[PDB]
């Protein structure tokens, strides 16, 4: 009915980004597992995480949202500029999710960037957005986001988002308990 | 009433790009000007052209979509990434446009790369989208551009949208000559 913003979000960042990164990521991880190192196999998830903190506060740096979640190291490129695409090559993370000053997990992880745009236009007056209205946008950049992915073709597959949001006071939230709950399923 | 993806679009290109490059524009061009060189002053223009082709066409090369207009140099840095903002720095490019073998006017110029996107879409099933649609968020995404800017603080000034269509056949454009219209109104 109105603007909604999020709409828009959820296209270009499939589009321009997602759709781009997803059909090598597979072979990226496995590179990293099998062929970085002679002496051992490595054990990073086959998916890219994304998260999607209802809030959109994206930090810099995941330790900072969460001290059991430490870099571990690039994700190895491909590497080709001119498959078709230009905008590769891209940089990616991966994460250690530690669990009693132990490893639990370990996964390529990453923030959904267009969060970065809902935050700044709830800080932009002219703007006239509201914490309740960045919170609708972020649900609903959510709602479409997987629904395009659904109509992906195994893009779906090699991707899996991790929306959540956290109490307002007292609250008990832990980031890497929420990303393990989900390596751990599969 | 419906998705509206311009609208999200637009408000990303100007809250994640424009915002964060205008407000130093004016200083990197006084730089290219003044400052690069001791033999001669620099006629560089003061604003940003923005190119809105509505039919989302987005060449590599600017001299491709039209010859009489040639890659002179790089926008200068400023340059400081932690000024707040941090995705600075950008790169600019200023062109010289050429008119009858002569070089006519000079100023930094670019696409507004969300018509990518929008390019992007009509060219994938599952988007549902023709080219008709197209046009219409193109139009859309201008509209909402420079309703944005109009509430902006000066970054309208810096800033210049060339909103434009070609017709289909029998198709007589010069983009030049569209520019020049517009560097030479002042």
């Amino acid at each position: 009915g109105n603007f909604n913003v999020a709409h828009g979000l959820a296209w270009s960042y499939y589009i321009g980004y997602l759709r781009l990164i997803l059909p090598e990521l597979q072979a990226r991880i496995r590179t990293y597992n099998q062929h970085y190192n002679n002496l051992l196999r490595g054990a990073v998830s086959q998916r890219l995480y994304i998260l999607l903190p209802l809030d959109c506060g994206v930090p810099d740096n995941l330790s900072m949202a969460d001290p059991n979640i430490r870099f571990l190291d690039k994700l190895p490129q491909q590497t080709a500029d001119r498959a078709g695409i230009k905008d590769r090559v891209y940089s990616n993370s991966i994460y250690e999710l530690l669990e009693n000053g132990q490893r639990a997990g370990t996964c390529v992880l990453e923030y959904a960037t267009p969060l970065q745009t809902l935050f700044a236009m709830s800080q932009y007056s002219q703007a006239g957005f509201s914490r309740e209205d960045r919170l609708e946008q972020a649900k609903l950049f959510c709602r479409t986001l997987e629904d395009i992915l659904a109509d992906a073709p195994e893009s779906q597959n090699n991707c899996r988002l991790i929306a959540y949001q956290e109490p307002a006071d007292d609250s008990s939230f832990s980031l890497s308990q929420e990303v393990l709950r989900h390596l751990r399923q599969e």
